[PDB]
């Protein structure tokens, strides 16, 4: 690292790092109703994966939030019946798709990272492949989604922050623009094979992590004296009326499930 | 204006022009049983995101609306089963207040992050509520329409606005509220004319409700206006609610799948 | 009071020291399950949001603050596999080996612009928070009641947070706490569970609106001079829209199966 200036409170610095970013998915898949033969949705979210890789002199503790966007709608639709097979909607990522992950790591550069100008770095390229998730059907065949593939390639570099229950954190947010890799995908059991795309099923398909390594250069606006300390740490108690709405469902539910539970005891009357 | 240049950075003061847009939201929950109860009908935090061209260019703004000691009504038509109900929901009044943040891409929002002497001159506006049909099993449909009441402004401050998305430091814009005349009511319902603006529909059609005004702050802000502040999120927050939603999930599509067969098995006679 | 450290022309590098008074909540998330209502599925911690009005020799002051746990220990009872038999599968209760995590933020000069602080630390009182009473009615026999658990917490340290509401985002102080298994037995009636210290997170608040601590602490506050600039301090959240969505979506496949039952009933 470089200094630029320096005004008695304050300092101007250029961190220049070298970077291993390991991240992973994460995937809301919701099951509908019924007989349990038709599936909802299968959306991505966001991924937190917080890592200790072993550099020079010191382990370097990284954090990253994998997030997407411009995903696209795909579905099956193996009929009208409760029957039929479906997945009213599941999301699966290509080239019009981007792949953003925010990095933070424990070191001096993030320190008081609040204000960056000069910022830019030279990323790698790595392809992150589906593997397999089964819809366990209750009487019958499991189809299962299989494949999917693309490669990522740096695309941009930005500022941003990672949110989560327990911290928050100013971070670079490396945009990326994706490649149909080969591995392609089909469902099995259905009528439907040939098409790429990453699906939103089982992206992480068993690896702990995907990695990237990379460097970069800002130049960070943090105090001459480095001996501070800026709030890392959460302490979340955010949507309360989610919380209410939900915990007031569980009631009439319960209320219901039990109307049963005691419809379904009063007849051992016999 | 450059009140103060120095070092590395730069007392700025600010002021703009600008053009306000936003927009309500409301949770509507409709109560289990027969399909009469209607549980409730709260207001809730509202995103809203234009493009509008300054007489210079372009520029990006975005609003976040909350509303603040709203009135809860209600209505009772009967304790039966069939007795169309709405245990509760939501309405403005003079005793309400509207606040609403606002941000911008601009060049004064660029690091905001300590500001000062700050103040502006705002219009008024009227908002007005459309028409929410309650949906029924049997007969013609009540529905509750009307509503309307005007925004003047009280203060403004610093505020930051929480989405999936974006973390935005900005300004909030009180509001006292004035009672306007159309009242609303609900047809085929013992309720009349009542004043001020209920939750059901707020935007009523009307894609946003709008605002035009200026502001004066100085903003401490470093001066090389090469530099910006971490802006966009990635949130993962409140695990315990996703898991005891899921949780509740499932007892649901087990008792769900449960009883489905014990009513599509009664089905043979 | 307050001692200025250093100064250049637009900033300043301040030492505050304050006397405090730290009134904090407990919260808990308490889950039956389903069926004839035996069954009670989980009593956990959360965060605890709790803001007051005290007079500080010499004026009014507004502080508010976050009781959080961690490291709690989970306890369970199961009296039977049926239907009938009375079940807690999980329920927390703090140990020696859990801590308690209290912020504190009062409207004060301090936190005015608190945002790079060094040199910080505190002395701290001492205090013993004891449960109280819940009782689990049951459908029908007398309702087995939680009662008893108590703790005293220590300070262990201090440190930067911030403090997140529907309402607010405060940077404030956490003041970690060790933990000490207090006189008070905790025992559920008509049960085998009888004789066990800790605090469980049934009624740990046992009717007392908020558990005191006083204090003082000492820190350097890298802040401007002109002090009339205000850091965003309201909040306006909608995060979660995923949760609210799948919420909202089972409150419909419920209502409608719901439905189908009172036409069943017709």
């Amino acid at each position: 690292d470089i200094v630029v200036s320096k005004t008695s409170l304050w300092k101007e610095m250029q961190y220049n790092r070298d970077i291993t970013i390991r991240f992973k998915f994460a995937s809301s898949i919701v099951k509908s109703g019924g007989l349990g033969y038709k599936w909802s949705e299968i959306s991505f979210k966001p991924a937190n994966y917080q890592y200790t890789y072993t550099r020079d002199g010191e382990e370097v503790t990284a954090h990253t939030t994998c997030s997407v966007n411009g995903m696209n709608d795909f579905n099956f639709n193996g009929g009208s019946l409760p029957t039929d097979f479906v997945i009213s909607r599941y999301e699966v990522i290509k080239e019009n798709s981007y792949v953003y992950v925010d990095y933070w790591d424990d070191s001096q550069a993030f320190r008081n990272m609040v204000y960056v100008r000069s910022l830019a770095a030279n990323l790698n390229s790595v392809i992150c492949t589906g593997g397999d998730y089964s819809f366990a059907l209750p009487v019958g065949q499991w189809p299962v989604m299989t494949g999917g593939a693309v490669s990522l390639h740096s695309a941009g570099v930005t500022l941003s922050t990672q949110f989560t229950d327990f911290v928050s954190l100013n971070s670079l947010r490396f945009r990326f623009r994706l490649t149909v890799e080969e591995p392609s995908f089909s469902i099995t059991r259905t009528r439907v094979s040939r098409l790429y795309g990453l699906p939103a099923a089982n992206p992480n398909n068993g690896k702990e992590y995907y990695e990237v390594a990379g460097r970069f250069s800002l130049i960070s606006l943090v105090p001459s004296n480095d001996d501070y300390q800026t709030p890392i740490t959460n302490s979340v108690t955010v949507r309360q009326d989610l919380e209410r709405q939900l915990g007031e469902l569980r009631e009439e539910f319960n209320a219901l499930s039990q109307e049963i539970a005691m419809s379904q005891l009063i007849d051992l009357a016999l």
